[PDB]
């Protein structure tokens, strides 16, 4: 698909057997989502942006689905305002950016 | 340009007659700069981020070109942590996500 930049580009992901939306984000090194239950090992991570750092839980190896393209990586959990894909996920589904 | 994320969407962008290093960002609704000095007057703006919130300066309808490609837009200044495009200038050069 083409996702135009007019309003947020916001889309439906599958992880961990659950429907969420969340924000195709470029500037995200990292693929951060709300609290959710995820399996595996995590060990802390902190990531910063704007207004500062939050400390999240980094699962690794979690398969999603995003937009009905799957992808496996690493997913970070914690208290993120919007639940954000970034880089690590959005090279595996094969986007780019276009102008 | 086609960019891939497998790096940082770095570009150089031109404002006030310098070249600064700026990142792509779909996950911004606006493009905020590192503090510099701009004409005219500015309107205050808050933008949220992960880890809370800044203050910025809001300039209108300043010029700036992003990969070569001039744009004429809404610039916030302030202490972001990386020369940020976003979604504002972004629809402005045509710039979208395709997967
Ligand atoms: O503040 C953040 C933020 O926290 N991050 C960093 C981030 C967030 C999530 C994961 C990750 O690895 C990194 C940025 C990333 N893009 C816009 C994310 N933003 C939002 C933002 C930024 C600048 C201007 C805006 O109008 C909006
Ligand atoms: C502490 C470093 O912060 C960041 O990586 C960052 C901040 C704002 C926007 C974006 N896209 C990234
Ligand atoms: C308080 C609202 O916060 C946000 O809009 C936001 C947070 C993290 C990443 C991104 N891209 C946006
Ligand atoms: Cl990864
Ligand atoms: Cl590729
Ligand atoms: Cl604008």
């Amino acid at each position: 698909p083409q996702i135009t930049l007019w309003k947020r580009p916001l889309v439906t992901i599958k992880i961990g057997g659950q429907l969420k939306e969340a924000l195709l984000d470029t500037g995200a090194d990292d693929t951060v989502i709300e609290e959710m239950s995820l399996p595996g090992r995590w060990k802390p991570k902190m990531i910063g942006g704007i207004g500062g750092f939050i400390k999240v839980r980094q699962y690794d190896q979690i398969i999603i689905e995003i937009c009905g393209h799957k992808a496996i990586g690493t997913v970070l959990v914690g208290p993120t305002p919007v639940n954000i894909i970034g880089r690590n996920l959005l090279t595996q589904i094969g986007c780019t950016l276009n102008f």
